[PDB]
C-alpha cells in the first residue's frame, strides 16, 4: 500500500516552512553556524542525526538558523521540491514573518525571500503567482508572543502580497503564550479584507479561548485536541474543516494514541478533515506516512482514501480556477485507483 499512498496525489494545507527542513540542510547549516562560533555544534548534532525534548531542542536551533534571506530562500525551494517528490500537487505553506533590525530583515524582507525560494524552484514545476507539477499558496502566521499591532503588520503585509500567492492568516505558537483578545483585532481585520483564516485551536485545555476561536468563524482550524462536548458541537454545525496532524500530536502527547484520535470520530461524522504534517522533518514524518497511519487506523479501502484525499479541495484557501484545475487532476488520477 505504501507505494500506492506515495503515488495518491496529496493537499497539504498545515506544514511549517521551520519544522520542514530536511536533516542535511539542519546538519550543513548548523555546522556552518557553530564554525562562526554562533553556537557549539556537538550539542545540535546528535539530535539532528526524536523524543518530546529533541524535537524542542530542534525547535530552538531552527529560530537561529533562520536569520539570513538565503536560508529562508533555500528551506523554501527545498521545502516545496519534497512536498512535490512526495506527490503533494496542492500545498499551502505557512510561516512566521520575521524581523530582525541587525540583518537589515523586516517581515517583508522575509517575505521576499520565500517569494524569491518559490522562483527558484528548478526541479518541479510551480504555479505559485496566480516532471511533477504543484500549486503553492502561503499563509503568514502570526505568532502568540506578538502584539496586536505586530499582527497587524502581518496582515497588511498578506494584503499586499496577495499577487504572488497569500491566500490567509494563521495563529499559531506556544498555546500557553498570549491572549485572545491580543489577536482577535488583526485576525477580524484579515477576514473583514476576503483572506482567509486558519487557527491552531485547542491545542491545550483552555475552554474559553476555544469557544472564543470558534465564535470568530475561522475557515480552518488546526488539530482540536482537547475540544470538549460543547466544543465539537459547535465545531460540527459551523463546518469548519479541522486540519488533523497525527505524529505530532502523539509526539507532543495532546493526543495519548491515535485509536482516540478525534480524526476517527470526524471521519464518521462526516465532518470535513484534512490529513496534514505540521513539521515533517522535525517529526521524522512525511505525508504519505500521515496517510499510512490514518488508513491503517481507519481500515481505509483504497476508494475510501481517494474520495478522503480529493475531498481536502474544497478547504483549501485557492482561488476557484486552482481548485478546478485540482478537480482536474484527482479525476485524471483516479484510474490508477
Ligand atoms: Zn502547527
Amino acid at each position: 500500500h505504501m507505494e500506492w499512498i506515495q503515488s495518491l496525489p496529496k493537499i497539504e494545507l498545515h506544514a511549517h516552512l521551520n519544522g520542514s527542513i530536511r536533516d542535511s540542510t539542519l546538519l550543513e547549516l548548523a555546522r556552518v553556524l557553530g564554525e562562526k562560533g554562533v553556537i557549539v555544534f556537538a550539542d545540535v548534532e546528535h539530535v539532528i542525526q526524536r523524543s518530546l525534548v529533541e524535537v524542542f531542542k530542534l525547535f530552538d536551533l531552527i529560530h537561529k538558523l533562520t536569520t539570513d534571506h538565503k536560508t529562508v530562500t533555500r528551506i523554501t525551494r527545498e521545502v516545496v521540491e519534497d512536498f512535490a517528490l512526495e506527490n503533494v500537487v496542492y500545498l499551502e505553506l505557512r510561516t512566521t514573518p520575521k524581523r530582525s533590525d541587525s540583518i537589515g530583515m523586516s517581515k517583508r524582507s522575509y517575505m521576499e525571500a520565500v517569494i524569491q525560494g518559490l522562483r527558484s524552484v528548478s526541479e518541479v514545476d510551480i504555479d505559485f503567482v496566480t516532471r511533477k507539477k504543484i500549486y503553492v499558496r502561503l499563509l503568514l502566521s502570526i505568532d502568540r508572543r506578538e502584539t496586536t499591532e505586530s499582527a497587524m503588520e502581518t496582515v497588511k503585509l498578506a494584503l499586499e502580497m496577495r499577487d504572488v500567492g497569500v491566500v490567509g492568516i494563521d495563529l499559531s505558537g506556544n498555546p500557553l503564550v498570549g491572549e485572545w483578545s491580543t489577536f482577535l483585532p488583526a485576525l477580524q481585520y484579515a477576514k473583514d479584507n476576503d483572506l482567509h483564516i486558519t487557527l491552531h485551536c485547542g491545542e491545550v485545555p483552555n475552554p474559553k479561548e476555544i469557544q472564543a476561536m470558534l465564535d470568530f468563524k475561522p475557515h480552518r482550524i488546526g488539530h482540536a485536541c482537547f475540544f470538549k462536548d460543547e466544543d465539537w458541537t459547535k465545531l460540527k454545525s459551523f463546518r469548519i474543516p479541522v486540519e488533523i496532524c497525527l505524529t505530532s500530536n502523539i509526539v507532543t502527547k495532546s493526543i495519548s494514541s491515535i485509536d482516540i484520535h478525534h480524526f476517527a470520530d470526524l471521519y464518521n461524522a462526516k465532518h470535513p478533515l484534512i490529513l496534514c504534517t505540521d513539521d515533517f522533518g522535525v517529526f521524522s514524518t512525511s505525508l504519505s506516512n500521515e496517510y499510512a497511519l490514518a488508513v491503517r487506523s481507519l481500515g481505509l479501502s483504497k476508494s475510501e482514501t481517494f474520495a478522503l484525499a480529493r475531498a481536502a479541495i474544497d478547504a483549501t484557501f485557492a482561488e476557484d480556477e486552482v481548485k478546478q484545475q485540482l478537480r482536474f487532476i484527482f479525476d485524471s488520477a483516479s484510474p490508477e485507483h
